[PDB]
């Protein structure tokens, strides 16, 4: 049987949120779930939504409804959008993935991975051409990267091997070289 | 009457050259002259060639010709740029131009010129679309320059007013406001 029912997921819109919070674009999911699917009345969607929101986030809502009482859901979300959501140039999107590199301590399975949330976001924003990305990652993960010489061989072999690798492939190798042997 | 006639300009490929050299790519337009156009012999050629070589770049033309008897000036060139010419990679040409910022005491409009050599190097290597270059100059003139405020008041109207400036638009709209009134 389908075990117990699941917490919402919550945001406050704070200058510094807490760690168990979201990012706007994965509570925009939930809320965007909320309006389009669930088969509920429409004061219980509005309680249900209302529910998920704190910091100054919950304080927005009963402004917007005042001064219009016939906004719909589908139509006060989108104030919401207007005041909480992200702008960025598309020469930031570039300058942010171009500058990324490993950390101390971090492991390069961990950086690469890391690396390819920053790649999606610059070719929606098209700064980066959606023909060209996996070679864009070949040639950021050898710039940014402290590779061992033994996986600098194999690497080396990729960027000649034919077309670029996809990133469950360059995943694959990585993984591979990044195992010890005990004593 | 046309006046005195001009000197060879110069080239030693030495990792510092000296203060009055040439770029290798003005030394090969002067050599590209000398091999398509002079009404010459080719030992003369070869001898107007030779002479204006120093460094470490005159010691490679005889190793060259000693192998190949039967080498043309076409073909010697060739080796010529092998071994003294540039390599960059896509990448490289991009980042290089993005980093780019004003000097201390330097000019907005010196600033201006000097950084339009880097987005032509920029367009031939293929990382800037040249259908953009128009809009890729004005954000990063914002970016980089150090404006007053009746120049910022100006450069956002252009931003807005229609298509993007061309070079010498952009150029005479910064020499009206550098301009200064003595007392």
């Amino acid at each position: 049987l389908p075990m117990r029912y699941r917490k919402l997921r919550v945001f406050s819109g704070s200058a510094v949120p807490a760690p168990e919070e979201e990012s706007f674009e994965v509570w925009l999911e939930q809320a965007t779930e909320i309006v389009k699917e669930w088969p509920v009345t429409e004061a219980e969607k509005k309680r249900w939504l209302a529910e998920s929101l704190r910091g100054p986030a919950l304080d927005l809502m009963h402004i917007v409804q005042a001064d219009n009482p016939s906004i719909s859901v589908e139509e006060c979300l989108e104030a919401f959008k207007q005041v909480f959501g992200s702008l960025e140039s598309r020469r930031t999107a570039q300058v942010r993935y171009l500058k990324t590199y490993q950390e101390e301590g971090e492991k390069v399975s961990a950086y690469v991975l890391r690396l390819e949330t920053l790649l999606r976001r610059a070719v929606e924003k098209r700064a980066i051409p959606r023909r060209i990305a996996d070679q864009v990652r070949l040639e950021q993960v050898m710039a940014g990267a402290t590779l061992n010489q033994m996986l600098w061989c194999r690497l080396r072999e990729l960027k000649d091997q034919g077309p670029p690798p996809s990133f469950l492939e360059l995943m694959k190798v990585i993984r591979e070289e990044e195992e010890e042997e005990a004593s």
